């Protein structure tokens, strides 16, 4: 168990242009496209990430190569917010690995904003910042998910995903 294998078991992986849960383009592993309702808006954005003429297909290398700079990405997100920092210097590595988790699904921004539960997680209040995890739209719109990245944070174990 690692961020990799965790998120690739969230997000699945597909090769060709899918509709992510609340209506957006996406492809590979997780990789949002765009927020716009073009597919055209969408391929082109694609053959653009690709650098080449993509149909709206990528190999799997393709998708990896993506993976690899969102996973990227966030980490290197999180270690430059000022609000992120410090919580995630504060955790132990199963628990980091689930606040990547975390901002990979859903913005540094995003999170940045999930005040509350930032502040009991520094202060390594697990229960509590569970609770106050599910209280989101996050939860309700991906409860299985979600459950499994709360119960990471909340235990400090890979249970969920064994
Ligand atoms: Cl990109
Ligand atoms: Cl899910």
């Amino acid at each position: 168990m690692n961020i990799f294998e965790m998120l690739r078991i969230d997000e699945g992986l597909r090769l060709k242009i899918y509709k992510d849960t609340e209506g957006y383009y996406t492809i590979g592993i997780g990789h949002l496209l765009t927020k716009s309702p073009s597919l055209n808006a969408a391929k082109s954005e694609l053959d653009k990430a690709i650098g080449r003429n993509t149909n709206g297909v990528i190999t799997k290398d393709e998708a990896e190569k993506l993976f690899n700079q969102d996973v990227d990405a966030a980490v290197r997100g999180i270690l430059r917010n000022a609000k992120l920092k410090p919580v995630y210097d504060s955790l132990d590595a199963v628990r980091r690995a689930a606040f990547i988790n975390l901002v990979f699904q859903m913005g540094e921004t995003g999170i940045a904003g999930f005040t509350n539960s930032l502040r009991m997680l520094q202060q390594k209040r697990w229960d509590e910042a569970a609770v106050n995890l599910a209280k989101s739209r996050w939860y309700n719109q991906t409860p299985n998910r979600a459950k499994r990245v709360i119960t990471t944070l909340r235990t400090g174990t890979w249970d969920a995903y064994k």
